[PDB]
């Protein structure tokens, strides 16, 4: 039996202003975080917004490292504004015997997204 | 036999469980559970859940951690008590996947609760 | 790579009275019905709401064959009533080699829930 | 490597594509898309598809159906057809899961779309 996993978390982020156009549907996430998190690009998220309780899912895309951007993108801008507090998570699926023991990876912030 | 149609099915869930506490202060986005509970229901820690709140009618999905055997605690945290507060009768279930032949047989595992979130 | 198949569905049913008392979050369905469309007791569905446009997911259990019963069991009552029309589907996953000539089950209405 | 975690990745989009139709009266359930597009977003018929509506923010999945190659349709079908109007601006996006290292060097398959549904 295959379980659903928590993979990573960015646990409490801030939604930023986008430094760059990125394509709506999209959340563009400092390369930074998405490294500490273990989330990569493409990869389908959730966020969870902890300001408004609003929940959607949409998919992850680098920003340049540094930039701390937590840029949600198009449709998405419908659900968080720059200022909100966030999770954004990702889940993997594996068998039974291996979730049993699964640690997923968090990032923790402090201040203007500067991980802990 | 390699190819096969895999399922999604009820795995196991807590029926009708009270949320005991709601905080939006950091915890932030899941939902802690009395690991007897947990045994129960077959539910993993960092395993994804789906909260069907019977008293209010939203439905959410996040994951689940461990409370303390014995502590009784449903604790909804961050952004998730923005959609149960302390008092409200919620579902909790996790879905597993297999393929078929396995998914016509399955049984999935519950737990049922009355009063003081004593379990059935 | 695994594609999510729809496996099957009921096209148009009306949402009905339940016969029996059902446990909350669920929605029961005539075995007939599960039968034409390889829906599985316990298994996730997915439940669009033709009437009012509402979409929720649950589980499916089995009413009674003949019973033609459509209920929307408890929390999952916020979503439905009696009268209203939906479309219940399930989905699988598959590789994508399989997935290109898939085809799902599915069942058709006329009446009051009488299958064509 | 049995047991390896597996990851959900966008396999395809047609990003902001137009919605042409879009009827309550059952083709019900799916959204009906031009066989053209599907091959290039690599989209099958009766795959399961999220459509993210940029004009009025509503989110909803679904599962995609082929309509005439060369017809430019996106049809937004039944139930469908209340979170979706013609003339709307959307994204249809099909996920797949693969393996870890797979997923670290997957490319999704994307089609961009200008004035008479035209994919560029």
């Amino acid at each position: 039996m295959i379980r659903t996993m928590l993979q990573g978390k960015l646990h409490r982020v801030k939604v930023t202003h986008a430094d760059l156009h990125y394509e709506a549907g999209s959340c563009a996430i400092d390369q930074d975080f998405l490294d500490a998190a273990g989330i990569l690009e493409n990869e389908a998220i959730d966020i969870w917004n902890v300001t408004n309780g609003k929940r959607f899912s949409t998919y992850a895309i680098a920003a340049e490292r540094g930039s701390r951007i937590i840029s949600v993108n198009g449709a998405a801008a419908h659900c968080a504004s720059v200022g909100d507090i966030v999770i954004i998570a990702s889940f993997v699926t594996m068998p039974d015997e291996e979730a049993r023991t699964w640690r997923p990876n968090v990032a923790y912030f402090e201040g203007d997204n500067e991980m802990k």
